[PDB]
DNA sequence: GCATAGCTGTCAGCTATGC
DNA sequence: GCATAGCTGTCAGCTATGC
């Protein structure tokens, strides 16, 4: 339900904010950890406190093994209009050429504590995270966690967009039935997203490199 | 696909070990955490390293709004056949009455590091875990993680049984097509399992308490 | 014989459905 | 208008289905 278009010299994306179990989830990110939000029941703050509210998007890039879906389309569209240039892609390919390690290589561990809870010993499951933040507010998270349907752990890439960066302003009120917000995607966000996939896993890198070399 | 029966003075559970996406999964311990295992492709060690392979079972207790399913049935049969006494249940109910805090009350946090990865800053997501290990080999884990289909995080209770405690011994070979192992359940495992739910969350406690009370009558 | 479709943890928000 | 059924992140192991 993510619609990517090109309006007024900008790559525009329209995101649904009422599907808490989709790949596009509204979360209140405080203390670093994302917490679910009932957009249809809880009215958003009207203060400057709207900065704590992000849109967690596990962005796609492949469909029918063709690489013309969401991120891949955004990149293609950006390339078509001369926003993303040859040198921009050449940088990314040069960047991927030097990548030897990935987040997926990092391991999950269970650490012990001296705390107890009614006879039970307290431990901590520790999952590795790679994260880059953009000055405009958006940040990109690469999180190692279990696959939703498959077996094992993968690097998950999330694009997190603060609600202060989208329109209309959700401040002071509640999300409407099937409400969709509009978001102008900066080109720098795409490059860092591509970098994020490149360092996520060797498999992701090979896909991105293949895709980028196909449009040079 | 988890059958529970009473045989020869013991509670016996038969577990399928070729469904790695079910609530019964075979995992190999590694740095404290479990790693998935393709039982149909892996020749289990004939060595003494088989004690590092366990059966992760996200055990159930409710169905159709009635508590006669897996764990709940196990408890009923144990009490009916005089393996779980009234004093055992009082001891558990008294224990539940003294619980004011739960694992679900603990918080998830994202810690920072001084480590990087090609410009990206490395962080660590830390989820709380409550664990209890029986001297027999089995251990029980209570893990705060996201719900599979629902929204948000909740306490997950897993029963971890080492393969060295079940029959037959899979040492040396790979698993068979739809192979099922047999495991006799200790009372202490049943008792500590109930405590786990009791401290997992306030909702689980009310379930266990209502269940145990219905048994006495 | 051989390739793969199609199912696959104890659960909550939202809305199309059915009336 | 209202109560609720039934859908719901980018993916792998296993085995019955298809041929
Ligand atoms: N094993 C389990 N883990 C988490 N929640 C549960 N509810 C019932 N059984 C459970
Ligand atoms: N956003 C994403 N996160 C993880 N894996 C992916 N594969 C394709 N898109 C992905």
């Amino acid at each position: 339900e993510a619609s990517v278009s090109f309006e007024n010299g900008k790559i525009v994306v329209r995101l649904p904010i009422t599907r808490p179990t989709s790949k596009i989830r509204v979360k209140k990110i405080e203390n670093g950890v994302g917490i679910p939000v009932s957009t249809r029941k809880k009215s958003f703050p009207s203060d400057e406190n709207l900065r704590d509210y992000y849109i967690e998007w596990q962005i796609s890039y492949a469909r029918d093994g063709k690489y013309d879906y969401e991120l891949s389309r955004m990149v293609r569209l950006a390339h078509e209009h001369g926003i993303l240039t040859y040198n921009d892609i050449y940088e990314l390919l040069k960047f991927a050429d030097d990548v030897k390690s990935y987040l997926e290589d990092k391991g999950i561990r269970r650490e012990s504590t001296n705390e107890e809870l009614y006879g039970f010993n307290i431990y901590e499951d520790v999952y590795p995270v790679a994260k880059k933040e953009l000055p405009s507010g958006e940040f990109i998270g690469i999180v190692l966690k279990h696959a939703q349907r498959a077996v094992g752990y993968q690097s998950m890439v999330y694009v997190c967009i603060p609600l202060t960066n989208v329109e209309p302003s959700l401040a002071g009120r509640v999300a409407r039935r099937n409400e969709v917000v509009k978001y102008e995607v900066p080109v720098d966000l795409m490059k860092e997203l591509l970098k994020a996939f490149i360092i996520a896993s060797e498999t992701h890198k090979n896909d991105i490199v293949k895709f980028l070399r196909s449009i040079i």
